[PDB]
């Protein structure tokens, strides 16, 4: 059942008005249907037509936003009673009564239709069902601090002219907004030959001159609107006094252009102010998906292997005890890599010893200070002797603080001259300071580490990486540490002294910690209690009744070929044990004391005791009630796995000639029992039960089947 009527998460629409019903409730005698109302009706129809539940809840959140916006724009509308009722219906259809704290956290995020709420509710439901790891609370914390996701949208929702030939990220709808700002960029000495009396008058010149030269190529004005194709972060790292001065290679013009964009922006977020709604939404959902990946990557990271090589208290002295050349040999030939801190001192040391790295097989240089998503192609251009790398060039000027000689430039130059691969592993999204928040820092670091894993720890590669210290070693993560590039890549991080000494950079204890948290308001744990919800559906037999024949593969696949014969011998022994057969029970309800007797005989047979297993589920009863039903088994332990020994399974429907004692690996046992019994929302705990602990063993209560129970 991929869409079960018994799932609490079925997103049922029984309590949500259809468009025809809305039409009568929201009708106003003299008022024709405006554009806002039409789009509300259209979206309501799409919701009711939606068969894919994830899309359905997505559309519902979008409708909530439409209503929010309408309420804000028309506070005296006589349609508001109907719209508010509809909004409450959608809230109740999505957020069940036991999800109050979740609902509050998620629906407090502005722009309910941005994708954030959809993603967060999807994650929450998967977490509650036991289909994803604990992540919702921390993904909410990320969303709440993120300068895009948490910002009430104030950008551009209009259409994009077909003349535009690049993907648009930002639009300034009315160019006159540039004349509203305090600074008169038109008075500045650099633009006196142009003869212009306003900021908006300078604008066409700045762009045209850019296009013909190199910079701001993805900016166009059409009919009083400015369309931008360069990302905020791309512009920030390629445009500054370092790269843009009077008489400089890129002159003042891009800086002037960007400076007034930022003045227009004011106290708003850049994307909040200027993004197209489309780019805004994409950014929201991409960031949440990437963060989730980063968080997942930190889960159960084992620091043991890394600490065994580099984590001894005296590793730094051992590193320092080697000559420089012995260190280079060890990094290249044994570790297959090394990282240096982001400093010009480190880069100069590397370049001064470059021959030695090359002689020991160096294949590649990687740096986090350039974004691959913007300049990887241009880097490839530089390396091949092309001149098409102006953005790269500007970015280098920024990195080198305008220094012509510049370490980053020199590093790149050396890769070309020496035919060594050069890789950017930075990722531009969310890369602009301030990094005054550990979630933004984690997001940014995670994307860089992900790229480095994909591109750097590969057979036949000997590499050096240059990165900011915050990327190198561990930093605070979500409920646990975020390991650094160096931990993930199995290499040491290093730094070069003011004395020019090359030394180890230890992973300090104070950084290898979780981010410090305050509980989210009234938060309830989402993850289920014990063992496992098998599925939020009714289970059924696929074929007919299981048989010993059908069960054989499950047994032989549970163990390696060399343990197979011994396993089958033990299974034969149990099935042919006189005392075990005496224990066989098949009258429903009278077998509750069987499992401890089975465990006792297994012990006397010399087998290893298992914890056992229990399964419980819901069953339809007369007058729309549901009862809990359960079963339990002892087990023996062999080759690391538990095997149910269930001498009372014949109390349940079965093949006519079935064996009296059911033996399967515990998971296969649970599945068989659930299917035979047409179990609804079955739940497994990996311990055998007797007496009260068995009789009242029931699935998590949120899984007891419910009506949609609205209007
Ligand atoms: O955009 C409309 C309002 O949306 C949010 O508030 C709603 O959702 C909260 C969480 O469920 C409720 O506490 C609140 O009563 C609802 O109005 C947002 O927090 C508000 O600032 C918006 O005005
Ligand atoms: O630019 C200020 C306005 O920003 C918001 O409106 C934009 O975003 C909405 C949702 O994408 C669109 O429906 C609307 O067309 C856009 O202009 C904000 O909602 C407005 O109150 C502001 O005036």
């Amino acid at each position: 059942l991929g869409g079960s009527p018994y799932s609490p998460f079925r997103i049922g629409l029984e309590g949500v008005w259809t468009p025809e019903v809305l039409k009568a409730r929201a009708s106003v005698i003299g008022k024709p249907i405006g554009e806002s109302y039409k789009r509300i009706l259209a979206k309501l129809q799409r919701i009711h037509n939606s068969n894919i539940l994830d899309e359905r809840q997505g559309l519902m959140h979008e409708l909530m936003e439409l209503i929010d916006l309408y309420e804000e724009s028309q506070p005296s509308s006589e349609r508001l009673n109907a719209f508010r009722e509809l909004r409450t219906q959608l809230e109740k259809a999505l957020y069940l009564p036991e999800m109050e704290a979740l609902k509050k956290q998620i629906l407090q995020i502005p722009n309910k239709g941005s994708g954030a709420a959809r993603f967060l509710l999807r994650t929450a439901m998967n977490e509650m069902a036991g289909k994803t790891s604990e992540s919702t609370a921390d993904l909410i914390r990320f969303a709440l601090q993120d300068t895009v996701i948490s910002a009430p949208f104030r950008g551009y929702a209009g259409a994009i002219p077909e003349a535009i030939d690049f993907p648009v990220k930002y639009v300034i709808e009315d160019i006159s907004v540039f004349d509203k700002i305090q600074t008169n960029y038109w008075e500045l000495p650099a633009y006196e030959s142009w003869n212009e009396g306003s900021n908006s008058a300078l604008l066409p010149g700045l762009l045209r001159e850019s296009q013909s030269k190199g910079m701001l190529s993805k900016c166009r004005i059409i009919e009083n609107s400015l369309y931008i194709g360069h990302s905020y972060e791309e512009m920030f790292y390629s445009i500054s006094p370092y790269s843009n001065q009077v008489g400089g290679p890129y002159e003042l013009y891009p800086f002037t252009f960007f400076s007034m964009l930022q003045e227009v922006q004011g106290d708003l977020g850049f994307e909040q102010a200027f993004a197209t709604r489309n780019f805004f939404n994409t950014l929201v959902s991409d960031r949440l998906s990437l963060m989730e990946n980063t968080m997942l990557l930190t889960e159960s990271f084992d620091y043991t292997p890394w600490d065994a090589i580099y984590g001894d208290i005296n590793y730094d002295e051992q590193f320092a005890a080697m000559s420089i050349n012995e260190r280079i040999e060890k990094c290249m030939n044994t570790y297959r890599g090394v990282a240096f801190q982001n400093s010009s001192k480190s880069i100069d040391f590397f370049l001064n010893n470059l021959t030695t790295f090359i002689d020991n097989g160096l294949t590649e240089i990687a740096i986090s200070d350039l974004p691959y998503d913007i300049v990887q192609q241009e880097i490839s251009q530089f390396l091949q002797g092309s001149n098409e790398w102006k953005t790269l060039d500007a970015m280098l000027f920024n990195l080198d603080k305008g220094d012509i000689n510049g370490a980053f430039r020199k590093l790149l130059q050396s890769a070309k001259d020496n035919n060594i691969k050069f890789r950017a592993i930075g990722h531009s999204d969310n890369s602009v300071p301030p990094f005054n928040n550990p979630y933004k820092s984690l997001y940014y670091k995670g994307n860089i580490i992900a790229e480095a894993i994909e591109k750097l720890d590969r057979e036949g590669q000997k590499f050096v990486v240059f990165a900011d210290s915050s990327l190198l070693n561990s930093t605070p993560g979500t409920g646990r540490p975020m390991p650094g590039l160096v931990q993930y890549l199995k290499i040491p991080a290093t730094v070069v002294d003011s004395d020019g000494a090359w030394q180890f950079l230890p992973d300090v204890a104070s950084s290898r910690v979780p981010i410090e948290v305050t509980e989210l308001e009234n938060w309830q744990v989402l993850t289920p209690p014990q063992g496992k919800i098998l599925g939020l559906k009714q289970f059924k037999l696929t074929a007919g009744f299981p048989t010993e024949q059908s069960r054989l593969p499950l047994l032989e696949n549970s163990v390696s070929e060399d343990l197979r014969e011994e396993l089958m011998q033990k299974i034969d022994a149990i099935k042919n044990d006189v005392k075990m057969n005496s224990l066989v029970c098949m009258e429903a309800g009278s077998c509750d004391s069987v499992s401890p007797k089975v465990a006792a005989r297994l012990k006397d047979m010399g087998l290893e005791a298992g914890m056992g297993a229990s399964i419980t589920w819901w069953r339809r009863e007369g007058g729309m009630e549901f009862s809990h039903q359960m079963h339990t088994t002892a087990s023996f332990k062999f080759a690391g796995k538990e095997f149910a020994v269930d001498a009372s399974h014949l109390q349940f429907v079965h093949d006519q000639l079935d064996t009296t004692i059911l033996i399967l690996p515990v998971d296969d046992w649970a599945l068989e029992i659930a299917q035979r019994n047409r179990a609804i929302n079955p739940f497994v705990e990996y311990v055998s039960k007797t007496g009260n602990m068995l009789a009242l063993f029931m699935p998590p209560l949120f899984t007891k089947p419910r009506l949609t129970r609205a209007l």
